[PDB]
């Protein structure tokens, strides 16, 4: 990634065995849920396409989604081609070629290359370019290998309603969906998949309006809520 | 290593005990498989030959494939001396001496000697020669102690295509082929050597289709297929 | 025949009596198979009645299918006779004659008349009129000897794939379908008259199965007698 | 068939007898494999794609595999056609009429109207593309007299290695791996899959081999005799 | 294939089916025969390195030995290659670019390039070239076929001198013999173990003797053999 930007925002340093087992770490245990998707962010703001590289061919697991993110940029770097007629030297005496998807996916272009555009005046960021592939990717596989399921799921009769509802909000952000259809997973799906006792309190208040009111509300179900294994 | 902050200086700093912890610890666990080999890349970046004969006699154990390696990179100084002249005229203050292929392994050099190649205007690139010669090295180490043959290779007969696919993948990964060989493992031995049912489907798809119609395919063959437990 | 050149100087000779000894090989041999229908017209090019019928003549056995070609042939003379329109007459000088269903065959045309038509810019084709009279009459003879029965043909219990789907397109060789129709048959009852060994594996690849997949299906379940030796 | 003559013009000869004779005996006696190839494509050597019909039409036995040719050709010709609209761009007196892939096929073009390309100044080479969706066609049939594994089998015990080699080297030519592939067959598998004694001095002589020294290896499993065993 | 004079105003022209056709047939029947070898010296004369290799290819049998004849031929083509370096590459005015070994094999030129070669002055004629190196590739097989062992081949007293016509000039015709090497030969295989009542006439003699006065020997033996000399 690079490093010093205070004091300069061009001088570079390798990917770090640190970041790269927390990397590892998470690609084992969470590789496939929302979650991914902001820590992967979060690691991976400022990097280089060689970087971005680096990351996904250390993982030693999950070999079938490493392939799956592989086809996504490809099948990315195949629309960049169609997208921009692009020329092989400088259209432009005095300045930098244009990149192309495969400068951008990181298998034309060496370190200095890719540093040259990110450096140079104005900037061309194609590692802000690439690393927006494998997030559609990591949304890709985070359907892939781990989708919502959320008509199985239910209250049963001794279960308690905020853990049914932490559990439904967490299947509602790992859903890609449009709103409208999430809309009626809250104020009908909920409300149907609900134990009668709750549902009285979810018919009357509305969970399109209030939730707070709802997890004071309701704690016979799944038993009094501080004997709960979440505290 | 030498370490950049300035653009245009190098500077040195010292191999830390904490980051040869972390190299012997994940040599006595996984020992040189794939997942190691871009991580050593990143550990060796700057690293010098003084310091990557600090990584390599670290190692405790391994020991065949260690000695597997020193024959290698003594194989490559024997023919740096078949191809390049042996330095032997007379040397002044002012004047370096061009590099033999020990110089370059670190085995007859001081660290005074090798940062001075290396720090030069242009620089020589003492450092990345003999670290390419540890990975070629251990890609030679891989395809000894991969145990399992790709030729042999099978379905589990209740296994699902997803973790075959993924298996397969995986294995591939440290056979010695080059890759026209593995694409064709790929076509052939995984729609031949998936159970019965799933051979008839890849032959309906086709083999030359694309991954994302091979990795939805074949689903309840065996019983039912499952996903990441994250929800 | 007549002598093609560039001079529009298109004199005749005799059929040639070679192409006549390999014609009275070929009835022999192939008189009632498919084969013989563009072998006819691949022997034939140029030919005016008098060879056409010269052909016919040379024949020695086979009189029942000649004799039925013959019929079929007069019947489209006489089909030509109802199209003819009656009388035109010598009404313009510089104009040919419009030609009867017996001057097509040749019986009130002399050979100098009928080359005329035919070299002639645009020509009247003659010729190629009596030809096409002829193919038609000989797949009507293919018709009703050989083979074209779609649910008289079957596969037994241990009988090859490779054998049956070569005699069934050799069955719908020589049967008129129409080709919506010929789609339906092909798709529905190739697959439907089957073994029920085979017949599962071929609703398997389906529709879905590439041809080359499909028209080599079932050498598994049809042991070391349907696979290739390999000579 | 054509020959051209007096400043591009062109001028048909029609078919000599003992070449039909010939053509049509070579795939009556040998099918469609390897050798028919190079002799249709020389039949195919001056001729328009009418004649091309005539000589492939004429099979009349091989009938599913001629299916699968035939909709290899119907695949090509929309290809073809969807590639160059037929007079839908700048137009005027003296043009001559643009070609579909139906005209390549010869299905919706006459015999003067083929030449018609042939004799105009840039020329379109219909014969040529027409002669390359035939030849394609070939190539698939040759695969339906090869073994579906060609790493599942062996020489038998008693068998010998000549036989083999025959066998390995013919397989290649159906299969037609690409370059890096074929050169690792020739070095792995037909050591792997030879019998074990023929094996131990086939691993001892090894891959550098030239080919008598390779033929003259594998004598000691036929046992002593008066004959030799390459033969 | 070219016609008229190399040496003159040369005109080529597309291949006879027949000339393919013709070669292969001889080869089905008669294989690598001292009969067949003149005949393919006769087609030769006149046909190019591209014809050359489509009657090679043409040959679908006999394939361990059309390999060995393949790798003979780049032998020859290795050690020309080598022995005849690139002078200068394309000229203008000149020489269109120069051939190589591989070029004359036919590997790697086109057909207008092995035509422009021949249209040159001096005219290089690439099929004479390619030609002696196949003949070679024919040769190279029947020695394979021939015994080599000296032991075996030797005369006795038993069997008549005409029978050992075919197994002595078998095996000292397998390689390049020099007259040293015969008359050792002649002595040590044949004449030393000749019946004792015709040895002393035929070390009269001597090695180098001519064949019918050897055959024409022991006027006047009784014992074995006697009865078979033809005087």
């Amino acid at each position: 990634p690079i490093v010093q930007n205070l004091q300069g925002q061009m001088v570079h340093q390798a990917i770090s065995p640190r970041t790269l087992n927390a990397w590892v770490k998470v690609v084992e245990e969470k590789a496939f849920s929302p979650e991914v998707i902001p820590m992967f962010s979060a690691l991976s703001e400022g990097a280089t396409p060689q970087d971005l590289n680096t990351m996904l061919n250390t993982v030693g697991g999950h070999q079938a989604a490493m392939q799956m993110l592989k086809e996504t940029i490809n099948e990315e770097a195949a629309e960049w081609d169609r997208l921009h007629p692009v020329h092989a030297g400088p259209i432009e005496p005095g300045q930098m070629r244009e990149p192309r998807g495969s400068d951008i996916a990181g298998t034309t272009s060496t370190l200095q290359e890719q540093i040259g555009w990110m450096t140079h005046n104005p900037p061309i960021p194609v590692g802000e370019i690439y690393k927006r592939w494998i997030i559609l990717g990591l949304n890709k596989i985070v359907r892939m290998y781990s989708p919502t399921s959320i008509l199985d799921i239910r209250q049963g009769p001794k279960e308690p309603f905020r853990d049914y509802v932490d559990r439904f909000y967490k299947t509602l952000r790992a859903e890609q969906a449009s709103q409208e259809v999430k809309n009626w997973m809250t104020e009908t799906l909920l409300v149907q998949n609900a134990n009668p006792d709750c549902k009285t309190i979810l018919k009357a208040l509305g969970p399109a309006a209030t939730l707070e009111e709802m997890m004071t509300a309701c704690q016979g179900v799944g038993g009094p809520g501080h004997k709960a294994r979440v505290l």
